[PDB]
Formats: structure tokens, C-alpha cells, sequence
């Protein structure tokens, strides 16, 4: 009757986060009586919000800024990649138990898998943020051979490289970013994890685009515009490209799979984000 | 933007409760980016659900069975009729403070005011359970003269009668129910507050229909079916009737006024419940 399945999000601020619209578009397309509740939860409210979703019998929730690290204190179980990353953005509630997952690198991995396998690949990640850390871990756990993290502050890249070497079978390497980064020979996958190009069709991270082969898979975490200058330049060179909007859609699909055992429709989720972004 | 104003309900079980559909239709019509979240909350989970609503920055919530008395333990303040009734079904969240209200009789009083004034009236309430106490208190606070509570368990009617006499200006009287009885000739308002007729045509509370007058307003709290056998029988004898659907609508309006200080459209909400049933 009138009891919808409850999911949602804890973050602050939350007003500009379109995940609610994306995920509910998926729910509606599937004919699933489920809701996503986008909550503005302050740091001092996180513990009570987590206990609140349990008491209200939600089946899952996301955590965004500034809760991804702090939430680990309130969980019963932490999945492998979340353990290594040290952050959780997707919590499942299973018979009162709170199970933390990290999917910030999994949207990218799902996009990647549509074109090639990560196993044995040599990868370059531009930038050393939260996105870069999760992407590096997921690639390493998925069998990548070599991961180079490129950052102006090389010590931040070195933190991720050290994580990869210490906790995975993959080799991690850090490189300081100075001028147009030239991809080392044999690079299979290039990923932008910077915000250069976010909301700016004319901005691109400083990469020597001529260092790409036509075989190099080029990906960008930026979801808006989904066709960034970086990706447009790569595609013009003949490269297979993966956009950040698709990755966000994949992350929502994976999360709802974790929560409810349903695979939502990617097309309607994507179109919802395209409409929101204009 | 993507943050909706959050409201909702804590109760168990909750799947049969249509308030979500009714309130959200009101929100939609009024252009309000607000949501009503219908949660199944067990007694063991009430304290954490309340703390949850505060942490998630809801602006209010309803409580239904089995939480109406238990929620008192979580309130920072309580409104006049709720304090008297000793139960709360509507809680406003203001600056992290929880203020408890009772609307279980206010829906009825709003419906009543469409046909008559409660002031100076002589009222018979069938049943001492459910909203009978809330209805008795609201009538008394609105100036009713005399309120008879009829119940099989006479002691339960006596408690309500004593509350009216001790804490209000109205007169309370308890009556032991032993089948069909004749209404006093001056009875202005007759209210079914039992569940007799709930999801069941041909079931009606036992009272002597022939003791009704043209002037008696006959009301039923049952929302489904809205036209109970009781009300159909009263209509057949020419009485003005008030159904439980309109009362639930009025409860929803009053609750949202408490939460948001906006009056939702009672026609769109009634229509929503009409479609559902």
C-alpha cells in the first residue's frame, strides 16, 4: 500500500546534489515503490542520522561531504575497497546491520569494463584527490599492473602510490606535474581526476595530447559537461573516451544493486542528469 | 534545488495509512517542495527515529499506533489539548525543539464547524477508545455544555467523564453500554468513535435510530468506508452527517499548518482519499 522502500543521503550542503533526481528516475522507470531522501545532516548529527535510518527501516543510504570518513565510526562492517580507501559513500542496512561500501571508483571501473579489462593495464591518473584515491584502489584490486598518479603536489600523489604498493599487487608510482604531462610509453588508460574542465568547456588539464596513442582509453570524472574539452580532444585524435556522467550513472546503479538487488535503467538516469545539467 | 522540506510519520504497521498520498497531493497543489515520509517504526526504535528526524532536519512528524503516549517521553513542550489528552500524534520541530500536539479531535471539530457550533451543545460519543478522549477534550475546550461517553467498559468512560469535569468547563457523564439505547431528546451531536463499521458495511454501533431527530448531527470517525452503515441509516432519517474522510483531511490540513504555517487545499486532499478508497 503506502509503505515505500526508503533510501537516501546524508551530506551538507545537499541542495545542489542531483542524485535524488537521478535515482528516483530509475526507481520510477522500474516501477519500484522506492524513494530517495536527500537530507542535510550536519557533522554533529551524523551519528543520530545513521541510527535514525536504521530505526526508520531504510535499506540504504549514501554519505557525501563531509561524512565519508566520519561514518566509518558508525558502521558494523566495512568492505575491502572501503577499508583500503578509508572512506565510505554507500551504506547498506541488512537486518539492522550497517555495511559500508565505497563506490567512488566503481562507476569508473564499470564504464572502463564496457571497453576493456583493467587487468594487467598501465594507467595514468591526473590528480590526487578523493576520486583519484578510490579509482587507484579499484583499478589495483581489479588487477591493473601499474598506476602512475600525477599531481602538482607530488607528495599527495606519493600517498596514493604508497597505498597501492603497500596494500595491493599493483605497482604505484608518483610524478610531479610540471607543464604538459607526457604519458610514459605503453600507457593503456588515461584518467582525469581533476576538476579542470568542470563547468568550463574551454578548460583542460595540461597534458601533451600528442603523447596519446589512438589505442589509449581516455576517461574523465567530470560529469558536467560530460563531453569535456579533454575528452573532445582525445576523441578527435581517435581515442575511445569515457565520460563522467556515465560514471555517476554507474555509481547509482551499483549503489541500488547493493541496496535492493535491482539494476536500474542507465539510459533514463543519464538523460535525467543531462536535463539537469542543460 | 534538490533538498525538499521533510515531514513524515512513525507508526507500526504503516502500509495501510494513506496520509502520505493525501498530504503530498496537498504539497504538490500548493507548489511546496515538501515530502511526507511514511516509516514503519517499532516501539524499540521510536527514540532513535525521533533523534533521526531531528538530525535529518525534518520540520515535523506524525505518530500513530503504537507511539502516541510513548512519544511524550521525547517532547520539549506540549500544546494545551495534548497535555489534557495525554497523547500526541503531531510533533513540530523548531530549532531542534519538539513540540507535541494532538489533532485526533481537531479534524472532527473542523468538520463539525461546517454544520454547527460546538458551544453550548449536548453531545453523545459512542466508545471510549480511539479518538473518543481527544474528541471529548476538543469539544469541551470549544465550549460544549454536556458530553456523554458511552462504553461497554464503563470505567474507561468514567475516566474521560472525570477529565471533562475536573479540567474543563463542560459537564462529563459516563454511560455503560448494554446494547441499543434511546438518545436524550436534546442530543445535538452523536459521534461514533468506535471501530464498529471499519472496513465493514452492515456493521453499525447499537443505538436506537428512532431516537434521532432531524436536528441531530451524526458523525463517524471511520474513514473507510466514508459512508458507513451508521451514517447511511442516519441520512435515511434526514440527519446531517459528517464522515471520517473529511475528518482525516482536516487532520492533515491542521498538521501541515502546525508544521509549515501553510493551509493545504482540502478539496484536492479529499479527492485523493476518495480515489484511494
Amino acid at each position: 500500500g503506502f509503505r515505500s522502500i526508503l533510501t537516501g543521503s546524508f551530506s551538507t550542503p545537499c541542495a545542489d546534489n542531483p542524485t535524488v533526481a537521478m535515482v528516483e528516475a530509475g526507481y520510477h522507470h522500474a516501477g519500484l515503490d522506492a524513494r530517495y531522501i536527500n537530507c542535510d545532516v550536519k557533522a554533529s548529527g551524523l551519528a543520530d542520522a545513521v541510527k535514525g535510518a536504521k530505526a526508520m527501516e531504510w535499506v540504504g543510504f549514501n554519505c557525501s561531504l563531509p561524512h565519508k570518513v566520519a561514518v566509518l565510526d558508525h558502521l558494523d562492517d566495512i568492505a575491502e575497497s572501503a577499508r583500503l580507501i578509508g572512506a565510505v559513500n554507500c551504506v547498506a542496512i541488512r537486518e539492522g546491520k550497517l555495511i559500508g561500501h565505497n563506490t567512488d571508483g566503481k562507476g569508473f571501473l564499470a564504464s572502463l569494463k564496457t571497453v576493456t579489462s583493467p587487468a594487467g593495464k598501465r594507467v595514468v591518473i591526473l590528480g590526487a584527490g578523493g576520486a583519484a584515491r578510490a579509482i587507484a584502489v579499484e583499478l589495483a584490486l581489479a588487477g591493473a599492473a601499474h598506476i602512475t598518479i600525477v599531481n602538482r603536489d607530488a607528495s599527495k600523489a606519493e600517498t596514493i602510490a604508497a597505498l597501492i604498493n603497500d596494500k595491493t599487487e599493483a605497482t604505484g608510482e608518483a610524478q610531479a606535474w610540471s607543464g604538459k604531462f607526457s604519458l610514459p610509453t605503453g600507457t593503456d588508460i588515461l584518467i582525469n581526476a581533476t576538476s579542470i574542465g568542470l563547468g568550463d568547456p574551454n578548460a583542460a588539464p595540461p597534458v601533451e595530447m600528442g603523447s596519446l596513442t589512438k589505442e589509449t582509453v581516455v576517461a574523465d570524472v567530470i560529469p558536467n559537461p560530460p563531453q569535456t574539452r579533454f575528452l573532445k580532444d582525445a576523441k578527435a585524435l581517435g581515442c575511445t573516451t569515457l565520460d563522467g556522467l556515465g560514471m555517476l550513472v554507474n555509481q547509482g546503479v551499483i549503489g541500488v544493486e547493493i541496496w535492493l538487488g535491482r539494476t536500474l535503467d542507465s539510459a533514463v538516469m543519464a538523460q535525467t542528469l543531462e536535463n539537469i545539467f542543460g
